[PDB]
């Protein structure tokens, strides 16, 4: 019967925002107790999934590095299933997996625009959640293939609904975020409102919750297609709309998804994942 204080120490990081008004922890390096959590979740025999898509040139450029790194840093000490959606299985890189890692590969149709490739994920993930994932995992993360694990990315990140603070905006003012601002779009957020700017290529929660994230995001993607319109940052735009209405029970610091082009500020203590360079 886990308490927040059993594992979370917000005062270890006083220079940053460690909790939200709706009372969700923003998880920053130095704030979490991975050993206590590891013991608690292992006792419950939890299983964590991870979807990743790679279509076209993204297979040779990104997938090996994503999977190789995931194997060594993702939920170590816990059964993890990699869900790999590719258009061409014959180019799939062949990697040795360590203990408590397994996977299964699916063939997908390769969408024509790369914008649709990225946006179809929302449909595809939800179909998989219904078909199998709901039966297989207790928690699930969905991620861009053009990222790499740099260090441990563990059970401290688990919750009902998990969002990623986007690296370029965590410090910024809500009136400056790159939200979709055209009212003609489903992703629309008015000025004056919004809590954080979240990342498109990293989110998670229970299968139940991720089905809701994806279903609502794609409903708004479909609706935008029917008004001759396309959100600024596509699926990330709809994800931000969605998280404004349905607040995430957990937010991850930019340490969990850093862009090195920004440099390295004093805030970013130990990078767990960054963008492939
Ligand atoms: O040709 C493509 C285009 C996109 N993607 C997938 O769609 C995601 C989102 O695209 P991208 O990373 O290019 O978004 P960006 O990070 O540039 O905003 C990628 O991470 C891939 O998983 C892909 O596999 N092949
Ligand atoms: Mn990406």
């Amino acid at each position: 019967k886990l308490k927040l204080s059993d594992w979370f120490n917000p005062f270890k990081r006083p220079e940053v925002v460690t909790m939200t008004k709706w009372k969700a922890p923003v998880v920053w390096e130095g704030t979490y107790n991975r050993a206590v959590l590891d013991n608690y979740y292992a006792k419950q025999k939890i299983t964590v999934g991870l979807t990743v898509f790679a279509v076209g040139r993204y297979i040779e450029h990104y997938l090996e590095e994503f999977l190789t790194s995931a194997n060594k840093h993702f939920m170590v000490g816990h059964p993890v299933i990699f869900y790999i959606m590719v258009d061409d299985v014959s180019r799939m890189p062949l990697i040795e997996l360590g203990p408590l890692r397994s996977f299964k590969v699916f063939k997908i149709k390769p969408e024509k625009r790369w914008q649709d490739i990225s946006m179809m994920r929302m449909k595809t993930i939800g179909e998989h959640i219904v078909a199998h994932i709901q039966h297989e995992v207790d928690f699930l993360f969905c991620m861009d293939v053009d990222q790499v694990f740099q260090d441990k990315f563990g059970v401290e990140t688990l919750g009902e609904s998990v969002a990623q603070l986007q690296a370029w905006w965590y410090k910024a003012d809500p009136n400056d975020f790159t939200y979709e601002r055209r009212k003609e779009s489903a992703a629309y957020i008015p000025f004056g409102e919004g809590d954080f700017y979240y990342a498109g290529g990293l989110f998670g929660g229970t299968p139940t919750q991720v089905l809701n994230i994806t279903q609502e995001c794609f409903k708004g993607i479909l609706k935008d297609k029917k008004n001759d319109i396309e959100a600024q940052w596509h699926d990330e735009s709809h994800l931000n709309k969605y998280f404004l209405l349905n607040k995430p029970t957990k937010i991850l610091s930019p340490e969990y998804c850093w862009d090195y082009h920004i440099g390295l500020p004093a805030d970013i203590k130990l990078v767990k994942m960054s963008w492939q360079t």
